[PDB]
């Protein structure tokens, strides 16, 4: 039994204990006094401020050092008139781990690490009490001892895996979406893709040849999207090595599983809409074979580029939800500049070669509607010419069909319409002289330069309206169809970056009123329907691209490979 040290020590009364237990552990001592804690006057305010500081057991690693500072300031050891101080190695403990009490009330004067209050080389008697309470997580936070998993200050607690906002039973519905919409998909895709090899003699040419790599897009994407379907891949693409959530992944010390899902989806993403651009390229040309390689260059390196890009700056996250791993579901701006701006220019680019292509269709359709229009003006008016008897109206008709020459005329086609003209002139003498009967004759000779050499151009302006009748008109059909999904796509992402701003300030606040506790609500969450929507945007360009080999020729082809 040794005697302590002066410095160590603080003159005071020693009142006996009330209560024989600190923070729930047995305390052996019999006094304590209450000038050590300025807050409390009374050993019955004293627990009730401790009772308060015991809030604090949640967040382990505060919870494990803060228990023996709190019964030492709070409830010490009194003996002979004077009070034990609490040694300064005890106190320097808590501010590393108890910082979140610094910043949420700030730490009270007393208890502040000063050398006076708090001395060096003090021999405690709460260092010898063990203390077993410890390692409570209040959910959505789970355990978890890794600290790059740790939310906020609250050191020893990380966010759980499945996302607070959305119930297990909305987890459920939105699964059940994604296995129905991806498996007709992948179904449908790989159907198409089993039909182009089949008779890939004839298929592996353009433009049949881009509808091919586009489904091939789908397909690989809706491997990524039913990834999370095997047994437990959900809590192995999505969930972390110790139950949290994926967060800034490639991260160090886990598994790459996210990393693949995310490359799989979001490139396949990508290359799908610069195949879509190519594929609205490819319908304002056909108004290529050559141009082969430059095609093949952009679909594949554009998306690995933006995707080795989010790769280098590790903002690939995952969501439960989703049950996926994609490019800033945490940090928005990240999302918008990597998914918002690439489908933003696929919209103008891709959106411009289906105006300038209706813009060529509608052109060349009208350079027929006025050449036939001009066909019957000539045509009316020279069976004007035959019924008429009086100069006057012969004269009258062939200064139409003078002026309806000219701007039928607006080098083969105007050598021709120069002949006719000049024919006119040479009738329109006649009339002027007041001939009727020459006039009349040279009316018909009009006829037979009309019937043998410009008859011809119209014959193969007819054919040529002819030639848009079915493939001219389905590609371009599939090209606005897609386009119409991929305006769709964008709205539903623009949304989220949109709202995303409030929803990180809910979220948060949702997540850190849950952490104590002795009612919660939810602010506002992303809209569900709104991101069912997006798949049904995603998935319906994979079954509507699908609809390309369902001709009647397909099924013959199915026919000839039975046989073999
Ligand atoms: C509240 S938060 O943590 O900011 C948060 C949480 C979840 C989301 C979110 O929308 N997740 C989610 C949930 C479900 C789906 Cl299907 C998707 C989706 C849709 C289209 C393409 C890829 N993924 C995305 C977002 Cl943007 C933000
Ligand atoms: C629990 O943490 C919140 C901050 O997230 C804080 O406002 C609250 O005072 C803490 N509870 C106790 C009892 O200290």
């Amino acid at each position: 039994p040794p005697p302590p040290l002066s410095h160590c020590g603080r003159a005071a009364p020693c009142e006996p204990l009330r209560y024989n237990v600190c923070l729930g552990s047995v305390l052996p001592y019999g006094a304590t006094s209450t000038l050590l804690a300025g807050d409390s006057d009374s050993q019955e305010e004293a627990h009730g401020k401790l009772v308060l500081w015991s809030g604090l057991r949640n967040a382990p690693r505060c919870w494990a050092v803060i228990q023996p500072l709190l019964c030492a300031v709070y409830m010490p050891k009194c003996e002979n008139d004077r009070v034990e101080l609490p040694s300064r190695t005890l106190c320097q403990a808590t501010r590393g781990p108890c910082a979140i009490v610094e910043r949420e009330r700030g730490w009270p004067d007393f208890l502040r690490c000063t050398p006076d209050r708090f001395p060096e080389g003090c021999t405690n008697e709460v260092q010898n009490i063990k203390f077993n309470s410890s390692g409570q997580c209040e959910v959505p936070l789970v355990r978890t001892d890794n600290p790059k998993s740790w939310y906020e200050d609250v050191e020893g607690c990380g966010i759980q895996c499945q996302n607070p906002l959305f119930t297990e039973a909305e987890h459920q519905d939105m699964h059940s979406y994604i296995a129905a919409f991806g498996a007709v998909t992948g179904l449908c895709t790989l159907f198409t893709l089993a039909t182009f090899v089949a008779d890939w003699r004839n298929s592996n040419r353009y433009p049949a040849v881009i509808l091919f790599y586009v489904n091939a897009c789908f397909f690989v994407g809706s491997i990524g999207w039913l990834a999370q379907f095997m047994d437990g891949a959900r809590r192995e693409i999505v969930c972390r090595a110790d139950g949290t959530m994926r967060l800034g992944e490639p991260t160090s010390n886990e598994t790459l599983s996210c990393v693949i899902i995310f490359v799989i989806v979001y490139y396949a993403l990508m290359a799908g809409f610069v195949w879509f651009v190519v594929l609205t390229y490819a319908w304002h040309t056909s108004f290529l074979s050559g141009k082969t390689s430059y095609f093949h260059l952009l679909t594949w390196s554009l998306p690995f580029v933006l995707t080795v890009a989010i790769l280098a700056v590790a903002q690939v996250d995952g969501d439960s939800v989703s049950g996926i791993c994609f490019v800033g579901y945490k940090n928005y701006r990240y999302r918008a500049g990597f998914v918002l701006a690439p489908i933003g220019l696929v919209l103008i680019v891709g959106g411009y070669f289906l105006i300038r292509g209706v813009m060529t269709l509608f052109s060349a359709r009208r350079q027929l509607a006025d050449l036939e229009d001009n066909w019957e003006t000539l045509n009316d008016n020279l069976k004007v010419i035959e019924k008429a008897d009086n100069a006057a109206q012969v004269k009258d008709a062939l200064t139409k069909m003078r002026a309806a020459a000219l701007d039928a005329q607006k080098k083969d086609f105007r050598h021709g319409f120069d002949i006719l003209v000049g024919q006119i002139d040479d009738a329109l003498k006649l009339a002027n002289e007041g001939k009727v009967k020459e006039a009349q004759a040279a009316a018909e000779q009009l006829k037979t330069t009309r019937n043998a050499y410009i008859q011809k151009y119209l014959e193969r302006a007819r054919s040529t309206l002819s030639k848009i009748n079915e493939t001219m008109l389905r590609l371009g059909i599939f090209g606005f169809l897609a386009f119409g999904f991929v305006l769709i796509t964008f709205s539903c992402h623009f949304y989220d970056f949109f709202n995303q701003a409030e929803w990180e300030r809910s979220f948060r606040d949702y997540v850190l009123c849950q952490a104590n506790v002795t009612d919660c609500e939810i602010k506002n969450r992303p809209s569900l329907l709104v991101e069912k929507i997006n798949l049904f945007a995603m998935f319906g360009t994979g079954i509507a691209m699908s609809t390309w080999v369902w001709t009647k020729a397909t099924l013959l082809i199915w026919r000839r490979t039975w046989c073999r």
